[PDB]
């Protein structure tokens, strides 16, 4: 299980990342360091790439 939460606020600016609130919640499906990880919105369910440096482990 990789369930991780947002620290803070992001607006995405491409179509490739997501855009969420500092309290949200997102599943890592593919990190590999680097700097944009892949997160699934369990809310809306549309996955991207959302900064790994702004999600943590619960």
């Amino acid at each position: 299980v990789t369930l991780f939460v947002a620290l803070y606020d992001y607006e995405a600016r491409t179509e490739d990342d997501l855009s969420f609130h500092k309290g949200e919640k997102f599943q890592i499906l593919n990190s590999s360091e680097g700097d944009w990880w892949e997160a699934r919105s369990l809310t809306t369910g549309e996955t991207g790439y959302i900064p790994s440096n702004y999600v943590a482990p619960v």
